[PDB]
């Protein structure tokens, strides 16, 4: 009767406990700086978290309202390859409820040769929160996509490419409101994007640390481009 496949209901719960792991680590105190970029603010740091191992957190800001990209990536999954050439094939398997979804994920290969090219099956979920982690229907502190690796009946491993394993990640926005260089007061987006991924290989931890930091600052480009060609059509 029961068998190995998780059911809608367990899914959920699934998704409720990555989502609570990502929001909890990504505000956890003492962090490492791996790497500072190039335009101000942009850092990766990381820490280790007893069941996870070595977690990694970009952090810096995107100018651009919090609520509009969080509409984009909860909404426009599969415009991934549209805008981030990393992102190879984005398509949804399932949408749930309750911002629940399955999706199923190409990934090129990142950190200059390191990380191989990969597929991803990922359950995701997708809600406002407010400043001490509840959901909330408005008036939110933060917006979250939380995201972790699962099996689904259909997606089996290819033998031509790596199944990748997220253990645990999320983008995570906030709302800031800054004064620029000029004066001008602006409606700007604090991005924090948690990563945790199993590698095969015992690549030594130092090289991991150099490639996962390259894969973060690589992505950020990319969504500071599709921001500009927002501001450039007057959606922002």
């Amino acid at each position: 009767f029961q068998g190995p496949h998780m059911s809608i209901d367990e899914y959920k719960s699934q998704a409720n406990e990555s989502m609570a792991n990502a929001w909890r680590i990504i505000t956890l105190p003492n962090w490492t700086v791996e790497k500072r970029g190039t335009v101000r603010g942009d850092v990766v740091e990381s820490r280790k978290v007893e069941g996870f191992g070595k977690v990694y957190r970009f952090t810096g800001v995107v100018n651009c309202p919090a609520r509009f990209l969080y509409e984009e990536f909860k909404n426009n999954l599969t415009k991934l390859p549209e805008w981030n050439p990393t992102i190879l094939k984005c398509e949804i398997i399932k949408e749930i409820g309750d911002g629940v979804d399955l999706s199923y994920q190409v990934t090129a290969g990142g950190g200059r040769g390191i990380i191989t090219p990969r597929d991803f099956v990922i359950l995701r979920r997708t809600a406002l929160l407010s400043r001490e982690g509840r959901v909330v229907d408005d008036n939110p502190h933060g917006y979250i996509s939380s995201g972790v690796s699962v099996q689904v009946p259909g997606y089996p491993p290819l033998k031509e490419m790596v199944r990748g394993h997220n253990k645990v990640g999320c983008w995570y926005l906030q709302p800031r409101t800054v004064q620029t260089p000029g004066g001008k007061i602006e409606d700007q987006a604090l991005f924090q994007w948690l990563m945790c991924c199993d590698l095969k290989g015992k690549i030594p931890q130092f090289v991991l640390d150099v490639a996962f930091a390259t894969v973060m600052l690589d992505y950020i480009v990319h969504v500071r481009k599709f921001v500009a060609e927002a501001k450039a059509r007057a959606e922002i």
